[PDB]
């Protein structure tokens, strides 16, 4: 089970053409089995007859009836009916809010959001406060630029009800101490949504040594399908909720007079799946089973050191990495972002610029965007070399 | 144009393996450009760089920015910012419940959801009714199993704000009168959710003709990806709508204070697109309309007349169709659906049997459950022999 940074590497057919690919935190490339598993599911009938493909249809099943199970074993869930589908984490974030939190929260009530979230565990939040009277609380970041656990005591209030923390962050690659925050919040009685989207790729969270009570991450960016993603809950809180989505499959018997619900994970699930997102994702899961994750992010990790250590010897480096990230998030001083992106692409390197959808921690950072390069294990010494190269060259077009 | 069906047949590489598909009303099989332009997607990197592949990648790009443009000519839309993307025709319509009508409705209002509607456009008005104090009314099928539209100006009263109706049943085939429909409905001030998941395939809707107000389908049942479908909007009712989930894409600005929205489609297209699913879809329209929709259609319910009228020599036969549709819903008395299911599957036939998500319709036909073979232009005449030859043989040893 040793990890081999070159046999992960050979399964990513977009490789050559993808030049040295460091925007993975942005959406990752995929493997050949995830391409495969697509091509077969679109390529054959979902019906009931298969006169010459029989034993790629069995597969196709096999893999979509596999699937819940394969994400409760990347989170060691106790059970796959612990699982649900949605479109990604945007939607199971705003799935909690509406179907949890909403119909529980009283004018007052408060949720402590950290300055760290991505939009899709603030927006949602915002939205749910103005519905029912509740307030949303600020968490701070500490002075090494990750939400501040430590404050959370002097933060919760009897009025405090929802923590809604991210793993870790798209733009820091930060993890907050999020034990401690669990802790905290459930001696308070509190619910705490964790955003995923980063974490289940990295760090794949544990939620039953950690006791997570909403889990949330997309399959686009864990190298697999788009329009496919995740919401864990405990069991007795996905029972709590109220449904989501009304229409077929979520319901038992529909009359005029009212209808009758599915028990979770199926009641909130309305309408015909993302079948073939169910498939990919099933596939990247299976095909990533064969990796040990703690190798493999230690190799991303180590090129990302290896990039900033490089970078920061040029003039006007500014980094905003955390705890020795995969991320790197970066400035130069006296350069226009979107140049030394498209510089950077003239060299063969895919990167990114923006507000990766974190204004408030943009602005507690002081800045409007920020340059950012991620790591994944699939990449190389030399695309490390790579781009530090073409940065060399962007800063003598540019500065 | 001239439609020829063997033309259209030898797109779907699917055929083959599948014998005599009769459940394209459940979902499609896919045109190889489906299934090619999706294996593009998940085998190219999506970013910037592109070392061998540009020719690839920028198709993909034109594709995936055409798309709006390509739904809105299958509709006749007046502009693509009217063409919203979601997860399927049911997203699509609770998000004209959640959107447009719950910060509208008063208690006491009335909902007129027809009889033949499918769960998708029911479940969602039963649970907006419960939230607001609103009421559904039944709008009854007349003697033809047609919604009747003649009773609308006799169920409208002062009160009435919303119809759910739909262009086509997944059951009967049937369309109710709906550009008489939506005249009483607009002369009563009433805005109308029309359900086109079937209507979208055989029958598009013109919208500026027929004066839709929310028309919703999707891609899967019209030759394409999973996971995705339409909401179209006219624009002042788009506008008018609340958001719908909140994160990024869909923000401008956010701060702990707030947050500013995108104008519509952008407002209510929440996170990560399904871009896979988009390209898919794009790509299933362009390849569509190459056909005229006109011949393709009139070929596919002429082979569900041939069945019919052959079906309807056996003894203990009963017909649901209406108007000559593409869709034969049957039942054989003395005949256990799932048995007859399974013996057509033997013989190659794959078909379904169930309540089709329309439990209010079954119920008021006087069945549980109604088998189903739905005809499309990949069909052919001896696919319709080859059901009745197998019916007859499952009716020897069935009854
Ligand atoms: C399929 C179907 C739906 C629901 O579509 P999903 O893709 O499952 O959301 C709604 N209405 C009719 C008439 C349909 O046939
Ligand atoms: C990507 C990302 C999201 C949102 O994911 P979608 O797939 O766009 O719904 C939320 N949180 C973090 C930390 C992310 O990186």
């Amino acid at each position: 089970n040793v990890f081999n940074p070159a046999q992960f590497r050979a399964q990513f057919p977009a490789l050559q053409d993808a030049g040295v690919y460091l925007d993975s935190a942005a959406t990752a490339l995929k493997p050949e089995a995830v391409v495969e598993a697509t091509q077969q599911f679109y390529s054959l009938s979902a019906g009931n007859v298969h006169r010459s493909q029989f034993a790629e249809a069995q597969r196709l099943t096999a893999r979509y009836e596999a699937a819940r199970e394969k994400v409760a074993q990347l989170l060691n869930a106790p059970d796959d009916k612990t699982i649900v589908w949605t479109r990604g984490t945007t939607e199971s974030i705003n799935m909690v809010a509406q179907c949890y939190a909403r119909p529980r929260l009283q004018p007052g009530d408060e949720i402590i959001v950290s300055v760290a979230e991505h939009h899709a565990n603030l927006v949602p939040w915002l939205m749910v406060a103005q519905q029912t009277g509740a307030k949303v609380v600020k968490l701070p970041l500490n002075a090494q630029r990750l939400p501040d656990v430590d404050l959370l005591p002097e933060l919760i209030t009897p009025r405090s009800r929802i923590l809604a923390l991210g793993q870790m962050s798209n733009v820091t690659g930060g993890c907050p101490d999020l034990a401690r925050a669990i802790t905290f919040a459930h001696s308070a009685g509190m619910v705490v949504m964790v955003d995923g989207a980063q974490g289940a790729v990295h760090f794949p969270a544990d939620v039953q040594q950690l006791d997570i009570d909403f889990y949330a991450f997309s399959g686009h960016k864990l190298y697999g399908p788009t329009g496919i993603g995740v919401l864990y809950g405990k069991s007795e809180l996905l029972e709590a909720m109220s449904p989501w989505l009304g229409g077929g499959k979520m319901v038992h018997e529909v009359s005029f007079d009212g209808f009758t619900t599915q028990s979770a994970p199926w009641k909130l699930e309305a309408g015909t799946p993302n079948v073939a997102g169910v498939i990919g994702l099933s596939a990247a899961l299976e095909w990533l089973a064969d990796y040990d994750i703690n190798q493999a992010e230690s190799w991303s990790r180590s090129l990302a050191t290896l990039a900033e250590d490089a970078l920061a010897k040029r003039p006007g480096f500014r980094s905003f990495r955390c705890q020795d990230s995969s991320l790197l998030a970066f400035d130069f001083a006296g350069v226009h972002h979107s140049d030394m992106v498209t510089l950077l692409a003239e060299y063969g390197i895919a990167l990114r610029a923006g507000q990766h959808c974190a204004q408030p921690l943009l602005a507690e950072l002081g800045v409007t965007g920020t340059l950012r390069a991620s790591f994944a294990p699939y990449n190389t010494k030399s695309d490390v070399d790579a781009l530090v190269n073409a940065v060399d060259r962007a800063l003598e077009l540019l500065v």
